[PDB]
């Protein structure tokens, strides 16, 4: 199903972006 | 369009799961 793979890809991206943002906070700020 | 919403929904859901993983790994480890 296309709606499920779209959600799973978002969940993976959302989890990565959250850790990526904190990484930017520790290194840039 | 429904795929974009499902993607964005997963992204914001992923940001919650990231802090949920840190919570469980603090308890587990
Ligand atoms: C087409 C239907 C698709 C259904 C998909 C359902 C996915 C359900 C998602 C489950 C993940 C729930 C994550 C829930 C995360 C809640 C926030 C949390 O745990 O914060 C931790 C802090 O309080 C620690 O101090």
């Amino acid at each position: 199903p296309e709606l499920t793979v779209a959600l799973i890809l978002g969940i993976f991206l959302g989890t990565f972006i959250a850790f990526w943002v904190v990484y930017l906070l520790r290194r840039l700020c």
